[PDB]
C-alpha cells in the first residue's frame, strides 16, 4: 500500500539508509516522504563530514540537494 511504497521510496532515495532508519524518519514527518528524505540526507552527510548538522544542511544546499556530490566534496582532501 501507500505506506510500504513510501518507506521504500525513502530507503531508495538516500544512500546508506536502513529500512529501520527510513521508517523512523517517515514516522517523524507523519508520512511526508520529501521531508523524511531531506532529514535523512542531512543525517548521512552530517555523519560522513562530522561537521555541525546545520553545516551539513548548508553543504547539501550548495550541492543542490545532491547527496552524492556533497559527500564527494566533504571527502575530498
Ligand atoms: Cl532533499
Ligand atoms: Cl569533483
Ligand atoms: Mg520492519
Amino acid at each position: 500500500g501507500e505506506l510500504q511504497r513510501k518507506i521504500m521510496e525513502v530507503e531508495l532515495s538516500v544512500h546508506g539508509v536502513t529500512h529501520q532508519e527510513a521508517q523512523t524518519a517517515l514516522g517523524a514527518t507523519g508520512g511526508d516522504v520529501v521531508s523524511a528524505i531531506r532529514n535523512l540526507k542531512v543525517d548521512q552527510l552530517f555523519h560522513l563530514s562530522s561537521r555541525s548538522r546545520a553545516d551539513a544542511w548548508r553543504i547539501l544546499e550548495h550541492y543542490q540537494w545532491d547527496l552524492s556530490a556533497a559527500s564527494r566534496y566533504v571527502l575530498a582532501r
